């Protein structure tokens, strides 16, 4: 599929009021381990959709650390578009979402995942910031 999913983008670097964080904050992953990633709005901000993906740092096709496992089925679907990543099923407001997230085979290296996020008629992304976030093996 693609990231050039973003055709109507508006890039946004740095720490916004949407966050991407793991649940218990591990500074590293452990190999088939299953961290709950969540996707945050801070007061009184909300959003209507989002995407999420896992890279290997410094890769730009089949190049992606991990798996995600859906827990939320009335929020949350593997996007058709892009089998990959995961998406909203609904464009309804919320201020929260999480997904499961299984850690690559041992020796994967640095993992960043990434979130996309539309609030009304924006969709912010980046490559570095507050919906970025970078997790190593040692």
């Amino acid at each position: 599929c693609s990231r050039i999913l973003r055709a109507q983008g508006t890039r946004r670097e740095g720490y916004t009021e949407f966050s991407l964080r793991v649940e218990g904050d591990p500074d590293f992953y452990k190999p088939g381990t299953s961290y709950r990633v969540t996707l945050s709005a801070a007061p009184p901000s909300y959003f209507r959709g989002f995407t999420l993906i896992a890279l290997r740092e410094n890769r730009e096709e089949e190049d992606h650390a991990g798996t995600f496992q859906i827990i939320d089925e009335e929020e949350t679907q593997f996007m058709s578009n892009c089998p990959v990543a995961v998406t909203e099923s609904t464009p309804r407001r919320r201020t929260r979402i999480q997904v499961f997230w299984i850690a690559p085979p041992a020796g994967t290296g640095c993992v960043i995942l990434k979130a996309s996020i539309v609030q009304k008629r924006i969709i912010y992304f980046q490559d570095e910031g507050s919906l970025t976030k970078k997790l190593c093996e040692q």
